[PDB]
């Protein structure tokens, strides 16, 4: 951060009274400007027995697979934001159910919230970030093409617990 | 919003062709400026049968009762910034356990993360945030001076089902008041 949003003026770092760290401040207009991690919403959309996955075509890992997922946006809920953020990337409608995953990353200042979801139909495609849009069985996900960390762990998780009941909420982290 | 962060240029809004709301752009630099919600974490801190409780130094409503909550900061854990929190506001050492309530408030876009949490002791007493804190029973929480709905809500749900038993995780919504 260079500038001052509110004024133009130049930003300075400082360790405020009582702080430890430091604070991007405007001595133009005597503010501090602070900086805060940003939330990913996305969901499991369960057809049958089945998973729907995104092929990446903007990189990081273009050609990787991912889940429906993306930046949360202003004045929205949790819910409307892993649905709108489904319909964006798969032209995919769904029900939107219980949160399952919950991931903190430390390093890049992200919170991942994973919720489990119900695919509504079969009349999805391709939106411009994603090459290609399809479901796969358990045996079929290509666990080694998995764009993300963040979304190969509570994924597998996922599927292998479903076997026993209902995949229990869980809270993670991913560090560097 | 003002000014370019990037490079001090006078920020204009605008809808980005395929989109239907303005996002703030640099005409100087040709970049977009995304907005974001933002996460407070807090917890519910327990000793016994009691919880603490805060009460507020600093508007808005202050004089009146929450738990200790804030802003999520860079380069932590949820668990992390609700241990943070509590210590900051209420000079109290817990242990985190399960996450309790998600509420989202789209209306300000943000979203309130709270955690159950183990009391370690009682050797706690206000930081600069607070005027006072103390443990409340059940029968001792001042609900109509609680500051937020979005505290008061999940408070009041918890000690409810606290009774049946151990108290099932929910997400929430609250909107404009
Ligand atoms: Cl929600
Ligand atoms: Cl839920
Ligand atoms: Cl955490
Ligand atoms: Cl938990
Ligand atoms: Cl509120
Ligand atoms: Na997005
Ligand atoms: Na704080
Ligand atoms: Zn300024
Ligand atoms: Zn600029």
């Amino acid at each position: 951060m260079k500038f001052c949003s509110q004024c133009g003026g130049e930003v300075i770092l400082r360790i405020p009274e009582g702080d430890t760290l430091p604070r991007y401040i405007c001595p133009k207009c005597h503010t501090i400007h602070y900086q805060n991690p940003k939330v990913i919403v996305g969901c499991i959309p369960e057809w049958e027995n089945k998973v729907l996955l995104c092929k990446r075509a903007i990189a990081p890992y273009r050609g990787k697979w991912t889940l429906p997922a993306g930046f949360m946006e202003n004045n929205e809920t949790l819910v409307q934001g892993a649905a709108r953020e489904t319909l964006e990337e798969a032209n995919a409608r769904v029900e939107i159910r219980e949160l399952y995953a919950v991931y903190s990353l430390p390093h890049i200042s992200q919170v991942y919230m994973l919720f489990r979801a119900k695919l509504l139909d079969l009349d999805f495609f391709p939106g411009i970030e994603s090459l290609e849009v399809r479901l796969f069985g358990e045996q079929e996900i290509p666990w080694n093409d998995i764009a993300f960390r963040v979304i190969h762990d509570p994924l597998k998780r996922y599927m292998e617990e479903r076997h026993h009941g209902q995949p229990a909420f869980h809270l993670g982290i991913i560090n560097k």
